């Protein structure tokens, strides 16, 4: 009452209604998902975490949802990112030069939301949810993202791009979802090159954590490439209008 069970913020208000509406909106826009039944998608989502202990969630819990959300993405146009979501989304919005995970049905449904249930009750917990660090890593949100990020990385081919935040302490972070899940699930048989865009001065492509990334991916038999983006404001402007003196 004046203290909560878990350390993290509770489930987003109107969670059920929100997921359902996002599904409707997504399926009206994208024609190849125009057949999906959103009620059953919701049912599948619910079934992954309702009445389950929010610290004992597994990837199998989410397989019904994964099956319903199966989607073909252009394998050579994938954009990954770490800790730099705003720029990555503004970029893909211009002319769909690339696809991020949130441009998929499943990524779109869950983006920016929090959720969890309770053991031996079918109630949603609007009070609090497990914190990944203080409480447990096997919570419904962390497990959802690990499962979908894995499959998304497995679908990539040819040249794969990643946006990284050059202002952070660790530009490449081995403990992030990109560093711990996506880099290890790219398929060397299909992926020719990983190219990083370091968003800002110095040559950050010489930064020690970037040399670590290069070494990791080279040892997987994948080529590594890196570019500095010194002025992200100018860069976005060039994407919208490559017809510019500055560009
Ligand atoms: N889009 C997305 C996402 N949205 C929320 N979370 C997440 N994790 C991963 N991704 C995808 C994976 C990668 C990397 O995303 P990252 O920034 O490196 O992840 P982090 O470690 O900083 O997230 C902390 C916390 O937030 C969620 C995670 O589950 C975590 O619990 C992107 O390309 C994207 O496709």
């Amino acid at each position: 009452r004046w203290r909560q069970t878990w350390s993290g913020p509770g489930t987003t208000k109107r969670f059920p209604e929100t997921v359902l509406a996002r599904c409707v909106k997504y399926t009206e826009i994208h024609p190849e998902m125009r057949h999906v039944d959103c009620q059953s998608v919701w049912d599948a989502f619910k079934g992954a975490f309702i009445s389950k202990h929010p610290c004992d969630i597994t990837e199998e819990d989410y397989q019904p949802l994964m099956k319903l959300g199966t989607q073909t993405v252009p394998c050579n146009k994938i954009l990954l990112w770490s800790r730099i979501k705003d720029l990555a989304h503004q970029f893909t919005q211009v002319q769909r030069d690339m696809f991020t995970l949130e441009d998929t049905l499943l990524g779109y449904l869950a983006d920016d939301l929090t959720w969890c249930g309770e053991f031996d009750t079918s109630k949603i917990n609007y009070q609090s949810c497990p914190d990944w660090r203080k409480d447990c890593s096997n919570n419904p949100v962390s497990v959802f993202w690990k499962t979908v990020s894995r499959r998304f990385a497995e679908a990539a081919c040819d040249v794969v791009h990643v946006m990284l935040d050059g202002s952070r302490s660790k530009i490449f972070d081995k403990d992030s979802t990109f560093g711990s899940v996506e880099v290890h699930n790219l398929q060397p048989e299909k992926v020719q090159t990983l190219e990083a865009w370091v968003i800002h001065s110095r040559d950050l492509c010489q930064d020690p954590t970037i040399k670590e990334l290069e070494s990791i991916i080279s040892k997987r038999n994948i080529q590594f490439s890196c570019k500095n983006i010194y002025r992200p404001d100018k860069f976005l402007q060039c994407v919208k209008n490559p017809e510019d003196s500055s560009c």
